[PDB]
């Protein structure tokens, strides 16, 4: 006999722990079809970088990362064609990709000392920002890079979004590789207001009592927030390609998209299912007002190492 396997390549975010949504959903797979599911995590960029590296002789069939890292392995042909199931259910999913759990950016502010939430872009520039902000840094933290992204679209153009980090350069405290220890900074009031993404912060309010979560708006009154999945296809030429679509098709079924926000704190994709956790009302109600956009990625995947570079330049300088 052999042990069945599939192997999934991810993004961080879904298996932090026993009760994750890839633990519980894996563990439920398994069961149902004899099929063990090999794991390995890391960077969107470092997954979608090791399938280039092992191209010749694949060893996942399953990839999970969050944009521009799913356009650039569809650009790079390591993704197989594949129609889903689902996907009548499932917004925006093509034959190479498909949308598996929604995410934001988002930021937070200190609750106990600023009465309340800053109200706009300008506002962040304001004195009393001095030292006391901070967001990460972009290429080397994903909700840095998604911050920076932010600020194009808010400000409707690169040369105006980089003017205008220029500006938040003389409050930013500094860079940071990563973005989740912010929180506490926020929490202490070390800073007043930091980046984040929707899905971590939600799950750090319980033990950061004085900090929310908040957008800012831009002169034209609109609060809106980068939509940033996690991302699924099937890999090219993968050793276990059967079992890999069985996965997806079982990771976008209603079945395990229900309890996507319980487990993960993630928004499911399918619009079918209707969470029963509190997760997802606190999720909502952070969302309320708030305008999802997301750029061209496929644009942006060729675009972004240029563009973090330039951010280096505005503001080092």
């Amino acid at each position: 006999s052999m042990e069945s396997v599939v192997t999934v390549y991810s993004i961080d975010g879904l298996h932090d722990g026993d009760n994750s949504w890839y633990q519980v959903q894996f563990d439920a797979f398994t069961k149902a079809t004899g099929i063990t599911v090999r794991y390995v995590e890391g960077g969107g960029g470092v997954v979608v970088e090791r399938l280039a590296k092992e191209r010749t002789n694949p060893q996942a069939d399953v990839l999970v990362t969050a944009p521009p890292f799913i356009q650039r392995a569809a650009a790079e042909k390591l993704l197989a064609n594949f129609n889903t199931d689902t996907a009548s259910a499932i917004p925006d999913a093509n034959n190479l990709y498909s949308p598996l759990v929604k995410n934001y950016l988002s930021f937070i502010y200190n609750s106990k000392l600023l009465k309340t939430a800053p109200a706009s872009w300008q506002d962040l520039l304001d004195g009393k920002f001095k030292n006391k902000l901070q967001y990460s840094t972009p290429g080397q933290a994903a909700d840095g890079t998604a911050v920076m992204l932010q600020a194009f679209h808010s400000f409707g153009s690169k040369d105006a979004g980089f003017a205008y980090l220029g500006k938040l350069q003389a409050n930013n405290v500094g860079p940071s590789a990563s973005t989740g220890k912010l929180t506490a900074l926020v929490n202490k009031g070390e800073i007043y207001v930091a980046n984040g993404d929707l899905q971590m912060n939600l799950a750090q309010m319980e033990r950061n009592p004085n900090v929310k979560i908040f957008w800012p708006a831009n002169d034209k009154g609109e609060r809106s927030a980068l939509a940033i999945p996690y991302v699924i296809g099937l890999v090219q030429g993968a050793p276990q390609s059967e079992n890999g679509k069985k996965l997806i098709n079982f990771l976008l079924s209603k079945e395990a998209q229900t309890r996507v926000s319980e487990l993960s704190w993630g928004m499911p994709v399918r619009s079918d299912v209707t969470p029963s956790d509190e997760h997802y009302k606190a999720a909502t109600a952070a969302l309320e007002g708030v305008q999802s956009w997301q750029p061209n990625w496929d644009d942006v995947a060729v675009s972004l190492s240029a563009d973090i570079s330039r951010w280096h330049k505005v503001t080092e300088s």
